[PDB]
């Protein structure tokens, strides 16, 4: 069936639109901005929706009916039950997309009569009507990009607020088990940082001569057929479950899931989805569980030999044995050709690597550099352009969404995290005295509530104290960053170094928390280095809720 069919009213957006930020005609770097960043407005959402709109045909084979086979066995060992109300509404982002119905996201998580009366009715109507289809929203995202033309913005498809809230109850139990126990160590969303790149060093060294690769598959979410949906059900209803929730999962993938009509802002017809919606709760854990299932019936298609394989979404890793180079290229080719028949073509058909650092995934790639005692240490990185961009978008156009916090948390071992984005935000947190303010980050469907006095402890935890030790960069890192840098208009590295000196020593001069963030996310900025040793509240972190997936939007709130 088609992905999408389309009436031809706009998709409109709802707040106002900005292409670029403006230019100041005496600045060369304001000048150098212009040129290379843009964000994506509701202008390109007819260019994409044509990407996205395509006829889909599924081959299935006995090697894809052994996967799914084996799957449901590992997921009849999950036990899983409702939510409350209560424990739905807490997990609801206080500023998520309000309802139609005259309530917003204060009264879900206040449980004000109304929310919950609707939300009551919401439920009942879905025990009691398994196929009548729910209305979505369609809209056109705002995103900041560079250029190398421009990215036309993604669309983000969801349905009600009163609806969010009953995935929840219905599934969210789901999410925090299911792909654990169907894909174990493959389940991309369980690791931190460190233990992500621990996980790869040990499937590259098992290999007697390791081969890697990535697949990406072209517009993911719209390769996604009804048949997939109804086959992530069949996975769910596997597990042992409440009736009541069975019948509310039944409705939900019948219902919203496999397809139904999508509505504007403005309240017009715009289409009809026959695919994935980009903003439910079943979206991450929907695409990792699906994109398993075709990759390792692919690999056994192919007949990669001894394939681990590391699932992120949409975003898929196969590390292998290599049968020469001749055989990898033909191997690869059959296992596109399977993906293919399964409804998963690529973008960029994928190329076999002998090296782990030449792989790239998440935008992200292994690199190595040197830490307190001189040994090799292993770290993920990606080009930092966008991301320091975005950074530089956030800083005059302040976001909910705080892409540079995210960044700094993922990225904190990177030069350009410890050098460029620390430096900027820790000074700026001063200067506006909002060092102690908890703020919000979003990123791959969750909401995440963070101090940033506590990021000494949570970079601690997620990468080890050898984040604020790596010094000696590769080569690529350090052309990477005064690249961007240069590309953005910004200073380069070594007045980020002066700056850095100074936004230590005004750090260490506030005492207290203040001063933990200046001597361990600043020592590299001095001559005298101080010998860091374990942060005791690094133990104390409960960081548990950070290791899932979350809900498309993202609608899954963690504090
Ligand atoms: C570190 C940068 N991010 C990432 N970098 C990555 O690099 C790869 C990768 C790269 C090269 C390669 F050869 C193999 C794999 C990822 C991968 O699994 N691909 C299949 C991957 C995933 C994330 C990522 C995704 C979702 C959440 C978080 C997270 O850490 N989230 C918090 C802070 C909340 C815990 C991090």
């Amino acid at each position: 069936s088609m992905s999408y069919s389309w009436t031809g009213a706009l998709i409109t957006p709802c707040s106002p639109e900005e292409e670029k930020l403006p230019i100041n005609p005496l600045s060369n770097s304001s000048l150098r901005y212009h040129n290379k960043v843009y964000c994506t407005t509701s202008k390109s959402a007819s260019q994409r929706a044509k990407k996205v709109t395509f006829d889909r045909t599924q081959v299935l084979d006995a090697h894809y009916d052994s996967v799914l086979k084996d799957i449901k066995l590992a997921a009849s060992k999950v036990s899983a039950r409702l939510l409350t109300l209560e424990e739905a509404c807490q997990l609801t982002p206080p500023h998520s997309a309000r309802s139609k119905y005259g309530f917003g996201a204060k009264e879900v998580r206040s449980l004000s009569g109304r929310a919950v009366n609707h939300i009551k009715s919401v439920w009942k109507d879905l025990l009691e009507d398994p196929q009548t289809p729910i209305p979505t929203t369609i809209m056109a995202k705002n995103e900041v990009f560079c250029v190398d033309g421009k990215k036309p913005a993604r669309l983000i498809v969801y349905p009600d607020l009163g609806v969010r809230v009953c995935e929840k109850m219905a599934l969210y139990d789901i999410t925090q088990k299911l792909p654990q126990a169907v894909m174990g160590a493959s389940y991309g969303f369980q690791y931190s940082p460190a233990q992500r790149v621990e996980y790869l060093l040990k499937a590259w060294a098992e290999k007697k001569d390791p081969m890697g690769f990535s697949y990406d598959t072209r517009c993911f979410d719209s390769t996604v057929t009804e048949r997939d949906i109804r086959t992530e059900e069949s996975i769910y209803q596997a597990c042992s479950l409440p009736e009541e929730a069975r019948t509310a999962i039944h409705s939900l993938t019948e219902r919203l899931y496999v397809g139904g009509p999508m509505f504007n802002s403005k309240g017009q017809t715009c289409g009809y989805r026959r695919c994935r919606a980009s903003g439910v709760l079943t979206t991450s854990m929907g695409n990792t569980i699906t994109c398993y299932v075709k990759a390792l019936a692919a690999c056994k298609a192919a007949g990669i030999v001894a394939p681990t394989m590391l699932v992120c979404g949409d975003d898929l890793v196969v590390i292998s044995e290599s049968q020469g180079t001749e055989e990898d290229e033909r191997n690869l080719r059959a296992f596109t050709e399977a993906m293919t028949r399964y409804s998963a073509p690529p973008g960029d058909p994928p190329r076999p690597e002998y090296d782990l650092e030449l792989i790239t995934s998440c935008s992200s790639n292994v690199s190595v550099a040197l830490g307190p005692r001189g040994r090799r240490r292993y770290y993920l990185t990606r080009d930092p352009t966008t991301p320091l961009a975005r950074a530089a978008w956030e800083t005059v156009r302040h976001s909910p969404i705080n892409s540079w916090l995210g960044n700094i948390i993922q990225y904190a071992p990177t030069i350009w995290v410890r050098m460029v984005l620390m430096t900027h935000f820790f000074s700026i947190l001063m200067v506006q005295d909002t060092l102690d303010q908890n703020l919000n980050f979003e990123m791959y469907g969750s909401v995440y509530s963070v101090n940033p006095l506590d990021l000494p402890a949570i970079i601690e935890r997620l990468h080890g104290l050898d984040a604020f030790s790596m010094h000696t960069y590769s080569h690529h890192e350090l052309t990477r960053v005064a690249s961007a840098l240069r590309k953005l208009g910004a200073p380069p590295l070594r007045v980020w170094k002066s700056r850095a000196r100074a936004v230590r020593a005004s750090l260490i001069s506030r005492g207290g928390k203040a001063a933990v963030c200046g001597r361990y996310l600043f020592n590299w900025a001095v001559k005298t280095k101080l010998k860091l040793t374990p942060l005791p509240e690094a133990r104390l972190l409960d960081l548990s809720s950070w290791f899932t997936v979350g809900a498309g939007g993202g609608d899954i709130f963690h504090s």
